[PDB]
């Protein structure tokens, strides 16, 4: 059953995310490996690991190699503004 949360964090006081994403479509998709506390998705909370990241700032993270999701949110945490992330709940 479809449980799906969109996660909008204000990054004024976090320089990181603070999350490890494991795995790739081979159909499964990319999850969140382990939450780092001192990132900004730790202290929001809602996140947890074994979550899938469908969606980071309306790219789709379905069908994406785990090397092409880490330099995707490397882009996207490099520059200002807010960051949403959609994850499916384990
Ligand atoms: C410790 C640290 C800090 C910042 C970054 S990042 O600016 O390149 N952003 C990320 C990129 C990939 C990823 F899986 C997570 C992050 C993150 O912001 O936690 C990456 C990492 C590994």
């Amino acid at each position: 059953s479809l449980n799906i949360i969109t996660v909008t964090l204000n990054m004024e006081k976090y320089n990181f995310l603070g999350i490890s994403i494991v795995g790739q479509s081979n159909d499964g998709g990319i999850y969140i490996g382990s939450i780092m506390k001192g990132g900004a998705v730790a202290a929001d909370g809602r996140i947890e690991p074994g979550d899938m990241l469908l969606q980071v700032n309306e790219i789709n993270f379905e069908n994406m190699s785990n090397d092409d999701a880490v330099r995707v949110l490397r882009e996207i945490v490099h520059k200002p503004g807010p960051i949403t992330l959609t994850v499916a709940k384990s």
